[PDB]
């Protein structure tokens, strides 16, 4: 089988359309997603053409092998998508109907700076490669675009399912190619992530500021050390929350910033210590106490700063 | 081969069932689960119809490429059903009688907030899409509608296999579709939970409290943040049988309401400490002294309400 | 192909014999064992019988699709398994001599009360549908039935393959089925699990009571909490070698043991600072030298009482 | 099918060429990667030459069966590649143009020594036997050779993919075989690795060369002890992201150094309290006070050292 | 299509040959590697000779449907290999000479006794069963049995590639069998391992021996028992580095008599501190000043005898 011929020397347009019946298995660190999907196309064949009347039948069914059709394929898929032909229908006039349900692992790009009120857009490229005898262009049919209601992705809100109309008509290895971007919008669901992640990390810290207001050093030594060991053994348990990556995060920046406030609050300890044998418990006490509302207050600061610079 | 025509104008009944033989891999965190099934299907296409006299035998068997099958699917699979026809039989008057063994891992999500003690209702959507010549419609036949009394799903009790027998018809990309709902009611059967995870727990939490008959700031440190660590190592340790939710468990506030009793304990061992070095031991003894019952008592009472407010 | 037809009423037997080539990857967790394994079955089919004399050949070889083979299924696999026919051999009366090379991932249900010490028998179900024209029952032919020497199971010592002889004949949605039962009998053959597991875990145990031959709260403290803390490291270290259920396993219930031995510990330990601070040593040290001699000998009992609850 | 016959005795020339669409799944410690591709080739087979005027055609489209195609395979590869043919195009004078889509995963070794520095080049190799009839040798085609622009690899920088022009033509099962390198260099992006592991890492050691400010043995012993502990404890942490290697890394290095820090510094601690037990405090205050200048000192100069050493 | 007669009673010799292109995926816990190699196999079939002089051609090419080959099979593999034929040619006198690329997952034990100083032998057993019509015996070419220069496996060095030339001719299921042996001869290659494992391994345990030149208790507590806690944590650590078997192995006794060392430390300690409060001290002395050496000759020679005992 050939393509359809051209009246003039215009291309062929393919009227394409993606249902999502499913969408799972998000993988933050692959930064992969797999969908269950149909994946409707529409050209015009007039070879495919013929008169209602006379034929006796509105609509003619055909096999894939029996007719032409366009070789649609995904860009950012990781195999070829297990697809199974759903149905194929001529109208009258050679316009086929064609329908497919498929389902693929796709690859988009993740960014985990605002985790985790982070928001995505997950896209799924379609793309034609035109042939010699005529050149093939795709179409977006908004009506067959769209998602089912039960459709989830667990820890994530499904916003909206769009396509950019506009195709990106590119050429590559000297052959014309019709590309289209099809948006999946989702933003962070993480209500918990406040009562299991930050706020017992946050208690953890406080029981080290507690060595603020005793004066004994192998106390102290025990509550800011201890907590430290704590902290981590806290991010061991909640790593994997913890967004995996090679920028800095919002999330990645508090996490350092602890780790600055431990490394200060043993500072202290240590000079309230040395001052209190070096028999200067005069500085000692001044230091301890300014401690007391200077640690709360620049963690609370440097939190604000951190805040607007992210967001 | 082309589907049946209507006597009239009527839709055409497909007397769907699903016999599960083995159900297994139930995947708590990817709200999967996998099933290995009988799929039986019955429909009426009188162009096979035969007279019994003439034709010598009682029922023709077929292959599934010598006659017309619905183009039956799964909703909510992964990937398509890896389906493989045991008959396919004939009547006299037409009625065929399919029947096909399948495996598939099916997606239904799951409601933590009330593990260990939680049910769940998997479900296996049955769905059927119209054609342009006949419409038709999925039908339950409750006599092929069932499972093995062998069918286990380990740390659960398997209560039952049902299906909703009206369908859910609708209208998809402008053709008519007949979806069936398929429930398999699962109740949890975790006893080792009280001995594995929660009496553990509940046991470094109380030696955290001996810090109120003990007035060496030292040893309470030790105490109270040491029995922190072990429960964090604790949770690492039973992290396994932990449930995963971006909304809050039951199991989930237990747990965050400890991180709070252990803050408070911190608390109280700072407080006795700095009435005891401020020569203030009078109300340093009433405050360890009161929080002796306080702490067992508040815990009580915040664990009655809780149980309370998630069942 | 249509199946043999009947001199009588009788059903077609077909004498099955699985010979075990590899055993691998018993995952404990999943409850699942792969095996690749050979397949023999053997009917007799008259149509197929021919004289020896005229033919020339003592026995004719086909192809899988130039004569009726039974449809042979297994019953507790995960998918499909992954067959490839070695030899059809049909004898001059019309016995065929099937033969084929396979590879399945069972699902047998695991026992883990008596661990380490478990002992299994994995089960491998075959299974045939009865036809319309005529019934089928399976046999086992136990000269077909075995396992090659070099046969192993990393973590078991492989026992005995044996086969069910008389099959399990019911009916299944209208239709006789004949269901045959292959077992696999493993016993577990870890001896080193004393000086991996038991022999440090104890250690760790016995460090805690040195507790009763000191007066000191602020080391006792920290020997009984470290060391538990200790016991929970070794726990998250050894947890791979650990056995995974909702019921109460040998190792699970001396493992909770160990827990209560830690938490009766402190009692002490805080009873004997208690009873030390309120100016009344004498009781102090009587139950500090009592407990030196209880701890041990309880320790001893309970474990032997519950040694001999299991086994 | 059979190879095009040679005019003379000149080898058949397969122009080759790769271009990526899509790069991912980089596991470092598997030292492979997964790519999806086309794989464009072009020969000359005269027996298909064709008169376009009496043809109607300018090129013809054939399928794979009808032609023969020369068998390209990949060396490194895992399994075989899953490819889907394109098209392939005749032009009249028997130039064939064909064009596949293909995904793999590769194998290419990984050089970590200088982790996270470090700068890999990843190998793609094309293979043709020669046969009996006539010898096949591979061409670069640099015109269709290159990379989409989105073309990612995360926490990777990917600088080029080029090809080696020239092919190795070597002798293998007495037969000849035409070999191809194609080259994929990348160069590692971890800008969060300095907050993210080495920060904290120093800040743990750090905190315990506080113990030569310090004169308690009980407060240095758990000093030097509990960071050595955290130390561990932050490795279990960001256990991920340290490279598995059986030779000796730059990171490696740094790690180990590390580990003999806190050992010298236990030496101090010990050598400290004996003199001073000893009464020759005198000696006791001398090596605490040069180890507050010996310890980073030595410290910074042996990072020199290494850094050097590796770069 | 049936197999060669024998001029005599004879049996068919099939001249096998693997040269492996690439191997990869040593699983030390599974006891599985991948493999990607050729599989050359070699025989004579009279049927299909030829005179070259009325042919014209001296070697002829077929499709593997086209001629008898026999079904070669490997034995210890986990599925069924993934082969594609590259070539089959026929000689005049009627030696096929057939070769194609396949890919296993093989099954070979290992032996981790004496890692991480251990060396493997890989078997790959090729298997051939005898047909009714002629019995099949298995050869060795030596001269198609080898291994690329760039074939690499990840932490080992790969000694050679040779194979058993005297087949295992047997009898199974009453058919003759030849079984053939290809060893793959593999010599760890673990430099790291002194100062990744054993070296800070050691250093944890020297740091516990300090406490015999200490009086402290509360000091001697500290000590003993956090190198416990951090000898644990290191090999949380390190379990990926650590042979994942069930027989004593050489590293698998050094840590159990390492357990032993912490455990006699607790007893000195505890010993020490018991003499010193029953003013006994000048025995307490003697035992601490003789632990000082003690400690460390006994764990010489101990580590001496198993050296000796397991190389
Ligand atoms: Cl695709
Ligand atoms: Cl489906
Ligand atoms: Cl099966
Ligand atoms: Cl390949
Ligand atoms: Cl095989
Ligand atoms: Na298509
Ligand atoms: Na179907
Ligand atoms: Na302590
Ligand atoms: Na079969
Ligand atoms: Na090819
Ligand atoms: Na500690
Ligand atoms: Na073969």
């Amino acid at each position: 089988v050939s393509p359809p011929p051209p009246i003039a020397d215009e291309p062929l347009t393919v009227n394409t359309g993606i249902y999502l019946i499913e969408s799972y298995s998000l993988d933050d660190k692959a930064e992969t997603f797999k969908v269950n999907a149909f994946l409707s196309l529409s050209w015009k064949d007039r070879r495919l053409a013929f008169d209602p009347v006379r034929s006796g039948v509105r609509v003619k069914t055909y096999e894939p092998e029996a007719i032409w059709i366009p070789e649609i394929r995904f860009v950012n898929v990781e195999n070829a998508r297990d697809a199974d032909v759903v149905d194929i229908s001529v109208s009258p006039d050679g316009t086929v109907q064609y329908l497919e349900r498929f389902s693929a692992r796709v690859l988009s790009p993740l960014d985990f700076r605002r985790y985790p009120f982070d928001s995505q857009t997950l896209h799924i490229y379609l793309i034609v490669r035109s042939v010699d005898t005529r050149n093939i262009v795709l179409a977006v049919d908004l009506e067959k675009v769209g998602k089912n209601d039960d459709v989830f992705l667990t820890g994530w809100d499904i916003e909206s399912f769009t396509a950019v109309v506009k195709p990106a008509n590119f050429a590559l290895e000297d052959r014309l190619e019709s590309k289209l971007d099809y948006q999946l919008r989702i933003s962070r669901q993480y209500f918990s992530f406040i009562p299991n992640i930050i706020l017992p990390m946050l208690f953890i810290l406080f029981i080290s500021w507690t060595a603020f207001w005793s004066t004994s050093y192998e106390a102290n030594v025990t509550l800011v050390v201890s907590t430290l060991i704590a902290h981590i053994a806290f991010n061991i348990l909640v790593e994997t929350n913890l967004p995996k990556t090679c920028y800095m995060t919002y999330t990645g920046a508090i996490i350092f910033m602890i780790y600055l406030f431990y490394f200060v609050a043993v500072i202290e300890v240590t000079v309230q210590h040395y001052l209190k044998v070096e028999s200067q418990p005069a500085r000692a006490a001044s230091i301890t106490r300014a401690s007391r509302i200077a640690f709360p207050v620049v963690f609370l600061l440097a939190n604000i700063i951190l805040a607007f610079l992210f967001f």
